[PDB]
């Protein structure tokens, strides 16, 4: 397991530590949300997140948080705002952000010299 799977398995497991339940753990599925294939054409989630760092699918942090970003968009997008989906999307997105910020990322970088 290489230097940028380990940060990238990392990151995903804070990530997934802020939703204990699972909601985002796994691709929605039309039989638990009506029309979620016709509102959502770019489905994302963390397992396929998990599954594209073990397959090494990354190139790059910048990749795999336009993946998580993208699941959080989603759930904006299908739930409607007073939805638990909806709402830790949200919470989810401004934390994930926070804690692979351009100014964390460099701060990192300097270390690795
Ligand atoms: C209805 C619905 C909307 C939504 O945005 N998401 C992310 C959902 C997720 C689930 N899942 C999918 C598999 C992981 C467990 C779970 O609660 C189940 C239902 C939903």
């Amino acid at each position: 397991s290489t230097p940028i799977q380990q940060l990238l398995e990392h990151f995903l497991r804070q990530l997934q530590r802020k939703d204990p339940h699972g909601f985002f753990a796994f691709p929605v599925t039309d039989a638990i949300a009506p029309g979620y294939s016709m509102i959502i054409k770019h489905p994302m989630d963390f397992g396929t997140m998990k599954d594209k760092i073990v397959a090494n699918e990354y190139k790059s942090v910048t990749e795999f948080k336009a993946d998580f970003k993208l699941m959080c968009d989603n759930a904006m997008t299908y739930n409607r705002p007073d939805t638990v989906y909806y709402k830790l999307a949200k919470k989810i997105l401004h934390a994930g952000f926070k804690m692979m910020s351009k100014e964390r990322l460099l701060a990192l970088k300097r270390s690795m010299s």
